[PDB]
């Protein structure tokens, strides 16, 4: 696949087998979605960007589905207004942003 | 050029001749950038990122000098706490995300 970044690159994936959508962020060092609910044992962190912080859940070798590849990848939950699919999976994706 | 994302797709720019450390981020619509002072000829814009909202100050047309390119585009100045270059600009250069 190509993303030529005319629209925004968002693609379903499924997390624990729960669909949702996800924006491809090169600008995102990790991954944050919000409406899932991945459990008890997390470890709590604080991410900014802008227009201030948020409280996230940190959950570690979760089972994502997307761009028709299988990873296993650490994602955060939290009140995020979009939800990000960021480095830490798309290097594990094998993705590239190019010039 | 060939960003692997293994790190962050950081580089840097001239704005106006401004020298800026920025991120190319698929995930930004608009190009956002702290601390330059590029003048009174703007226009308020409201822009919603993870934590809510900011005020930005809306430049068009200025000259950006990146990736051993020269392009003209929108600038938003106001707070943010990494400069992003969205894909306003990375349209503009004929960037791409690749799997
Ligand atoms: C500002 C960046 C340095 C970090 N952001 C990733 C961006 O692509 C971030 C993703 C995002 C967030 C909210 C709504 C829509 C998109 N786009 C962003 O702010 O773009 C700004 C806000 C406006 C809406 C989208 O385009 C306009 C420009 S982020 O704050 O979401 C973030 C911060 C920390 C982590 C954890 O590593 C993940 C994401
Ligand atoms: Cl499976
Ligand atoms: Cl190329
Ligand atoms: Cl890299
Ligand atoms: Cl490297
Ligand atoms: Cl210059
Ligand atoms: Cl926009
Ligand atoms: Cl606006
Ligand atoms: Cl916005
Ligand atoms: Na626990
Ligand atoms: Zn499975
Ligand atoms: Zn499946
Ligand atoms: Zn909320
Ligand atoms: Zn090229
Ligand atoms: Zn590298
Ligand atoms: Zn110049
Ligand atoms: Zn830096
Ligand atoms: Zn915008
Ligand atoms: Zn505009």
């Amino acid at each position: 696949p190509q993303f030529s970044l005319w629209k925004r690159p968002v693609v379903t994936a499924y997390i624990e087998g729960q669909p949702v959508e996800v924006l491809l962020d090169t600008g995102a060092d990790d991954s944050i979605v919000a409406g899932i609910e991945l459990g008890n044992n997390y470890s709590p962190k604080i991410v900014g960007g802008i227009g201030g912080f948020i409280n996230t859940k940190e959950y570690k070798n979760v089972e994502i589905e997307v761009l028709n590849k299988k990873v296993r990848a650490t994602i955060m939950t939290g009140d995020t207004p979009i939800n990000i699919f960021g480095r830490n999976i798309l290097t594990a994706l094998g993705m590239s942003l190019n010039l």
